[PDB]
């Protein structure tokens, strides 16, 4: 590579991610969600092109990452919006839903409870917006990386590049924590807690697809 | 909890001590093996610091959520020194093409193999492996369960495993930047393990074939 992305400071990485953030959009229940998600996806495509390192990949690889990540990204967005609304999911400012409404749809209450659990966890952790954008990028680059067909040298160099950008996001995350005054022990602990939640996000996403 | 008061070196030794033993129609063979492994897993889980401190409901929930990921990461670890092959048992080493005998298995096999090479490329150590495996047990179920105090305890043990992981890396001579990076790479692979597990279940359902139930998990816990 000649990647401008690998040369960014932590502060530059955050600013670029903050700049790239989509707006909050306004809203059958499946109909409402589908309408919303559809409109969100257009923003997501455009947002992904602005995640440092993403455009350095081939189109096949960009699309693979997006195909693998799109629901988790929708989901983490939802969770972040819902944080200051305990017991409720803020799909849109004009569409705030409690658990019991998840019931109207087959299999959805389970996914809703999971979404709510993730929201409280973030809430208990006092997740910051700067952390959130970092996590969302991680999901984009990480979710798909392990399932490109891994022969062609090209395909091999794409994975290394992704692993490097991710190490940059890790560093970025650590820097925010350091700047926020957290000790080293606290820094490594919070980093672990954050990344471990991504595994629950993956699960929610898979369960969702299975229900579908 | 005596469990939360362990040093990093004590945590590793205790995890190393607790490690289950490694021997094997193909679905029959694998099911037979996995079933026998599960009994050992229950035993091993009781020895993961913090696990017994939980109620039976919570222990069973964690196991129900984790059992396949744990079987899978064990398989991956065994297979590391056998590139292109999965070592289900010392008498049952399988290549990609044999995954094909079962509908939908070759996909999961390719994923399993990918994970194995990644570990191989990262030079994953046994001390790291046991830490990751414990993380999977405590983490996979925690988000989907008194019940409030159970989660804090689990979060505390997990912070201990994080610390333990960092300590091994420090002792191995890695810089701070390198430490935080390797920790992240390891934990990010857990997300792929979760996915493999879910995909597996999905394919299993798509192909009856009985799976371990909550009930079955609770029977064994009680024995
Ligand atoms: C399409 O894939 C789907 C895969 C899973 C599902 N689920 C519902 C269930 F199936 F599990 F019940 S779920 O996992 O619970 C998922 C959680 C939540 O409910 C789902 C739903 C949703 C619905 C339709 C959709 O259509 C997207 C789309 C775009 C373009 C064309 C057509 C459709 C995308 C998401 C939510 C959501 C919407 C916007 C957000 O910002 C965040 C969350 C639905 C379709
Ligand atoms: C049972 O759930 C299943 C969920 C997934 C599947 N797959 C096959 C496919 F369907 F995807 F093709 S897979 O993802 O490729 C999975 C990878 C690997 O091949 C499968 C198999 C296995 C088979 C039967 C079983 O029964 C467990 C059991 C125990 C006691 C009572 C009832 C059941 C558990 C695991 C492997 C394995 C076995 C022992 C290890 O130490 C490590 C890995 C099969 C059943």
């Amino acid at each position: 590579k000649n990647s401008l992305a690998l040369s960014l400071t932590a502060d530059q990485m955050v600013s670029a991610l903050l700049d790239a953030e989509p707006p909050i959009l306004y809203s059958s229940m499946m109909g409402l969600l589908t309408n919303l998600a559809d409109r969100e996806l257009v923003h997501m495509i455009n947002w992904a092109k602005r995640v440092p390192g993403f455009v350095d990949l081939t189109s096949h690889d960009q699309v693979h990452l997006l195909e693998c990540a799109w629901l988790e990204i929708l989901m983490i967005g939802l969770v972040w919006r819902s944080m200051e609304h305990p017991g409720k999911l803020l799909f849109a400012p004009n569409l705030l839903l409690d658990r019991n409404q998840g019931k109207c749809v087959e299999g959805m209450v389970e996914i809703f409870d999971m979404l709510l659990a993730t929201s409280s966890r973030f809430r208990m952790m006092n997740l910051q917006g700067e952390e959130f954008v970092c996590l969302k990028s991680i999901i984009l680059l990480n979710s798909g990386v392990y399932t490109f067909l891994s022969s062609t040298l090209k395909s091999l160099e794409e994975k290394d590049h992704i692993h490097r950008v991710l190490d940059k996001i890790t560093d970025t995350l650590i820097h925010l924590m350091a700047k926020a005054g957290l000790t080293l022990q606290q820094q490594h602990q919070r980093l672990a807690q954050l990344l471990l939640i991504l595994s629950h996000i993956r699960h929610m996403s898979n369960k969702g697809m299975e229900h579908l």
